[PDB]
């Protein structure tokens, strides 16, 4: 007597399903809602949840996303404050928290994120005890670390996004200079995220051709081709994407749908992602810099060995001390 | 002596080349930009260009997106305040409006947007001859007739985005109520965009099965299913969006790149998008109401003929007679 | 030290991962090999198990899919004339036994391929037990119900072709008659498969018009469009182009990647394949036949009702008579 | 009043569009079907022709694709013995192939495809003036100097695919031995395509990671790694697809469709496919050899410059006089 009754007959027993490929994004700010789209638009997502403390934002854009469901293949989206909507996802992305501002200190960004991770971070273990945590929001190192203590996940099972997107704009720096597409140039950014990242100048190549053996001053203060300021410019074009328009978000949001296109289709691809580093490089402490991860449907589960220079290890060990000297005095983790 | 000349010969001289795909997108808020990243990730252009007034703002959101060039098939994305930036776009996006100011009259923000189009339309088709228009622009109807007046272009390729979102979010409702994806749900909202839209219920099936058949009260006051209500949440659901984020962007942008996917692609799909109907349902003015509409690469080429009910026609006059009455007291169009 | 182990460090201990959206094609011929690129093509499948008893055919389709990876999605492509290369499938594409050379279906013939089913089909269910089966292999709608009866699965997890393909024949032969996308195009059809199918004339419409309401004499000799020679050609266009190439299969292939893919992405899309019908339109033995069904990741979980006619009810009470006749004969089920 | 007449309003005049990106495929063998279903898959032709001098299974292929439109993008599939039917390609793939008497010289078969490629090249560039050819029809090497005469083409338009095969199965054959993504191992095939082509071994990395550096024994008679096998493999693997299933074409299929997604969306990609090498490495004729190459919609405008090894550069000679000693006696070009 119902319309549905009269229309759609069953041939299964109707059932609690479990969805096979769920996502949750934490925070439906610049980035969280660029990664959602981004998720969205590449079909990644059988079913994908939304939290976030802003229960008007979050519903709002939970049903603009579900009023664009006839253009998407994700038949389920929900979204709610509390972390219930969230159980069994497959991979959750934390974009939670709020970027740094003009006149604030590096410690004062960690004291705000890391006052929010401790509240998120547990509600998402709870709920998705199997997930694959990928770490966005700022100090990203930092906060990938905070993740791991507090979720109690293994490293394998919690990615920073680390130096994945300084890596794809340094690719678009070499492209711009060449003339060709950024898939093409190759180059790693490694390390920490931003002012202090390593620029493996001896991997920079195009079709397998070494810049460096064709160009040896590449890196130094005496190169016509300028490659510091190349490098400078990774870190500079972000600052200046920030003072124009006020955030970044689209080429954030892409470069995670990338790494979960590689972990849901497990196809065991490279990316410059942060791993847990102790006992790499000479590094004594548990921190999070980026080397280049194998990525897969397991998580995090193999990096590269690379041949690193005197002084690339010099400033991944700088780095694990100015981390180190940051993350001993955080409690309750 | 040049890195790029001592890496790449040339097989081909260095020529002056024209862009075969591309689009322009007018207004970089948060529906331009909604439309960009959904344009960019379904690889529709080979080069997209940006036009705001906000210089800053304009500049960021490209660099934005050249930031992201290494996961997208686009390989020029150009920005500038200049509408010479546009020159030889396939298609041009207009979103630009203004805000309103605290209590303004309805009609005069009407004034107001109708003011930035008579700078901005004919300064399109000054850089783009050959262009098709989508305006997205609100109050739809009324800025695709304008856009039409000032383009001087044919009625084939000016096109309102009118109801193409009205019935994406009826067949998302209507999909919900039924347990199935809205692909498989067809119905149709048509006429004006928002308030005064018509539900043709005769047409709303799943597998060619008529739901009216199945329930021939539905749209009427006396519906146990309350179709009626659906209709009323196609208008509501927006302005409750509207209430929770401020606007609405995802869903639009989507529809957008799904309508510029049946032009670039020539694939003659069906949309409920506006057009100039003066000469049907008995409309005696140069009025744009939504209609079954089909696009491909000569912009929108046919409308597909009902046989509506009498209520329906009236609907559509009285649509036309209130879109008549602003825009006969518009000036200088 | 392999290269492996000076190249790769292990973040995660080395572990078997099941796969998660693993498709096995049984049958490399012209069919089977027109699935597996197109569920390729997608990105369906994260492991490809391919099954023949010609051991050399199968080891040159599998090497030749392996040296296209580098374009692909998938990261584990297998072969093997041993069931057990296809452990933990989702979805088996059954594509084996004999085609026509031009066409026909008897007892006899039927009792060959229950020969050839009677080992094939215990192998698939005792290495894959949980898996959906889409039977291919023609006569497709009784080697479904002899794929049912032999597997001991549940009817929601047997899937035949059907009319899947038939329908989007039709379509296309309805877009071409009138200039529009297939996809706007609506029409069923539904039954057996081949000659005696039913075309549901009520359910043929553009943008919710009802063509049979524009030309109340669709589908009889009363009729200037000749819409019955449209239904005459949806049959006869696949025997010409068997005549023509000596086979189908670029359209079988890129139907039954679409009905997996409404599968593996849970949409809850509608389909007209096959499905065990007894006790529907008065039908009381175990047939399959064609009806508009819901697809998603537990398979086939329900069917649409309609309002057919009383000729559409009498035709597929004789398919049903005429599929039971042969049936009722069949031993070793 | 026909149906499409009560259906159907016009709002432009029907007029006759010129395809904005039509693709030709010459040959519908297994070679020519795998480039038309990957062509059609990755959406990248409005109109798709096909031509073969097999009547009756040219048209039997052309109705199967078109069987298949609802699952595509491509409105308009057509095909013709008549070159006519070819019209306004932006790029044409030539896999037209005369077969080797078993008796028979390499000059006696290179000049039977000299007769037949007389007649297809120029009635190929008749018809599609502006094209972009691709060869793949063996011996293809040398198939492509004949086709870069014959069309009178600029040397930017004629393009062979070469090493581009190779290639994809050395960065398989690396990705089976490290278990990761092909696209994550990078290495190149040079040269001539088959038994004479060039390692690179110096470009061959991971994460840019150098393999010889790793191991400076690469390619050597004193290698663990045994890198001459794995170069041995990429040539025998092909031959041993041949003996297994008669011939190979999925792998070949896929690459052409990547080179044309290069092209048709201007990527300005690096792929290792044949050019005119007169004046480079020291080669004094007008042949054709695999380098890396930059192709866009003007098709290949650029090469690569390596430092290649007096070894590497010493086999470029070679494979170009073998070449030419073929060349200088064809008649007729
Ligand atoms: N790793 C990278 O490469 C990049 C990192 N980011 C970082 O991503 C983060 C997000 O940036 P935007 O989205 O632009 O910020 P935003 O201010 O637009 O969004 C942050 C969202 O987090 C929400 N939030 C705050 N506390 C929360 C809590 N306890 N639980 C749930 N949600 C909570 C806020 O309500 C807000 O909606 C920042 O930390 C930013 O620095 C941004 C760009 C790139
Ligand atoms: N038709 C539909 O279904 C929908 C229509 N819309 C409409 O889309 C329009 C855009 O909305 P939002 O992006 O949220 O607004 P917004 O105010 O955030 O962005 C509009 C942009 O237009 C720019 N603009 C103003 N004057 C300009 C000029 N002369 N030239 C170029 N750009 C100029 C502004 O600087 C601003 O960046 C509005 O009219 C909105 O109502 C909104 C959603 C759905
Ligand atoms: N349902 C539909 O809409 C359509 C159905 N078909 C049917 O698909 C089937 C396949 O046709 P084609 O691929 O053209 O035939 P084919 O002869 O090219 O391929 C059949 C393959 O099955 C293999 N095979 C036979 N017995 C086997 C066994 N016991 N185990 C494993 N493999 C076995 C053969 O060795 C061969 O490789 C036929 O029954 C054909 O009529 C084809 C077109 C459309
Ligand atoms: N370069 C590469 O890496 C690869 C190249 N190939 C080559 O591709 C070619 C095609 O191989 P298959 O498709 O397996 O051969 P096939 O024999 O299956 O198909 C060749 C087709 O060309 C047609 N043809 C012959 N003369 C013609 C003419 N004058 N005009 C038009 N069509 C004509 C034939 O009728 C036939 O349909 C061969 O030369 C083969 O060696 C094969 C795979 C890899």
């Amino acid at each position: 007597a119902t319309l549905k009754e009269k229309l759609i007959a069953p041939v299964a027993e109707e059932e609690a399903t479990v969805p096979n490929n769920k996502i949750t994004v934490v925070g439906v700010g610049q980035v969280g809602m660029a990664c959602a789209i981004s998720i969205l638009g590449k079909s990644l997502a059988d079913e994908l949840a939304l939290v976030d403390v802003l229960e008007d934002k979050l519903k709002g854009e939970m049903m603009d996303l579900q009023h664009g469901s006839l253009f998407l293949q994700t038949p389920k989206i929900v979204a709610d404050k509390d972390y219930s909507v969230t159980a069994n996802s497959k991979i959750v992305v934390v974009t939670a928290g709020v970027r740094q501002q003009e006149g604030e200190s590096r410690l004062n960004l960690v004291q705000r994120n890391v006052n929010v991770f401790k509240f998120i971070i547990p509600q998402i273990v709870k709920y998705s005890p199997d997930c694959i945590i990928i770490v966005v929001s700022n100090p990203v190192d930092i906060l990938t670390y905070v993740t791991w203590k507090l979720s109690g996940l293994p490293k394998h099972r919690v990615i920073g996004s680390g130096c994945n997107l300084d890596s794809a704009r340094f690719r678009y720096l070499m492209a711009e200079k060449l003339g060709i597409h950024p898939s093409s140039c190759h180059g790693w950014i490694l390390g920490e995220h931003g002012d202090s990242s390593v620029a493996v100048w001896s991997g920079v190549n195009v079709a397998g051709v070494s810049l460096q053996e064709l160009n040896p001053e590449m890196g130094t203060d005496n190169d016509s081709e300028n490659w510091k300021e190349v490098h400078k410019m990774v870190v500079e074009s972000a600052y200046e994407v920030i003072k124009l328009k006020g955030y970044t978000n689209w080429a954030i949001g892409l470069s995670v749908a990338d790494l979960i296109e590689s972990m849901l289709k497990n196809l065991s691809r490279i990316h410059p992602v942060s791993t847990m580093v102790k006992g790499m490089y000479g590094i004594e402490n548990e921190v999070f810099l980026s080397l280049p991860c194998i990525l897969n449907a397991r998580g995090l589960t193999s990096v590269i060995n690379q041949k690193l220079k005197d002084d690339e290890v010099a400033q991944l060990k700088k780095s694990a001390d100015t981390l180190w000297d940051i993350q001993k005095d955080l409690k309750d983790l």
